[PDB]
């Protein structure tokens, strides 16, 4: 993964293993996050994350489904299914752990000024 492919904001959710390690391959900016289709109450929150695409629609924001990345789950051992994980260059960088889509603008953050 070297040029340049998906960045500009649009929808795209991936639907594979391979996609998701591939992604987290790429050397740009993308925020993974994990949810399934499993709470009617809940996944209100997501707007949140939704129109943070617009005060800055320069990062890729999609959704994963464990569906087909189960593994990846107990890979880490996640508890909370609202999670957040950010890479670069083709590596783990950080994560989170919690809702905080308002802090979410200082872990990106400090991703973004780095790159560009």
């Amino acid at each position: 993964m070297a040029r340049p492919s998906n960045v500009k904001p649009s929808p795209h959710v991936i639907k594979s293993l391979e996609e998701l390690r591939e992604a987290t391959a790429s050397n740009r900016i993308s925020v993974i996050v994990f949810t399934h289709p499993d709470s009617k109450r809940s996944k209100e929150i997501k707007e949140k994350l939704k129109k943070l695409a617009e005060e800055f629609p320069d990062v890729d924001i999609y959704l994963v489904d464990t569906s087909t990345n189960p593994e990846a789950r107990e890979w880490y051992n996640i508890t909370s299914v609202p999670t957040f994980v950010i890479e670069k260059g083709g590596e783990p960088l950080g994560e989170v752990k919690g809702p905080d889509i308002d802090k979410l603008r200082e872990t990106l953050d400090e991703l973004l000024a780095r790159l560009e």
